């Protein structure tokens, strides 16, 4: 039998970088131009570590409770609009300052796609990553390109911090 695990995780990001379409992508495996949208529900199995998630995925007085509890979240910005990726560091604020606390991100630089339209670099969202020890995807909510990765990811490096946290509490 699997080991059980359990996490409430956000999706931050300006408005349009592709929250939506992410999750929808990741709970459903679809994308629709005209899907119309507190949280959606995912169980994940984790092969090489035998272990099931069940992931609550939340999207946007309401922030404080649209953060309360996250384990953990996704940072997206849109490659097309440089603006997107500025106000990662805001998002990121804004989260650790209702928490609180620091929470594991994955920085994810969504509509990878649009090769023509592209003005973020990967090489930006890596340093930026880079800098703040989170890790760094490119997804598409539309191809499907590894967005079952970046909330994979995400998973394992919560179940390593659920892991320490057991340590810790078993001196
Ligand atoms: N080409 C492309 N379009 C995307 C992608 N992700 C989202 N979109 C489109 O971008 C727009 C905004 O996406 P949405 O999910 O509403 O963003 P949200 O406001 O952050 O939830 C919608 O028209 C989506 O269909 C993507 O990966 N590639």
């Amino acid at each position: 039998m699997p080991a059980e695990y359990r996490y409430k995780i956000v999706m931050l990001g300006d408005g349009a970088v592709g929250k939506t379409a992410m999750t929808t992508r990741f709970t459903q495996n679809f994308f629709d131009t005209d899907y119309k949208r507190d949280f959606a529900v995912k169980r994940l199995q984790l092969d090489d570590i035998n272990a099931h998630v069940t992931l609550q995925i939340w999207d946007l007085s309401v922030r404080q409770g649209f953060y309360r509890g996250a384990r953990g979240g996704l940072l997206l910005y849109d490659v097309t609009r440089r603006r997107t990726f500025i106000n990662i560091e805001n998002w990121k604020e804004e989260a650790f300052r209702s928490l609180q606390k620091e929470i594991p991100l994955v920085v994810v630089a969504n509509k990878v796609d649009l090769k023509d339209s592209r003005v973020v670099a990967t090489e930006e969202g890596e340093e930026y990553a880079k800098n703040n020890s989170f890790m760094y995807v490119e997804s598409s909510a539309l191809t499907g390109e590894n967005v079952e990765e970046a909330y994979a990811n995400l998973c394992r490096i919560m179940i390593e911090e659920s892991k320490d946290i057991s340590e810790m509490t078993s001196t």
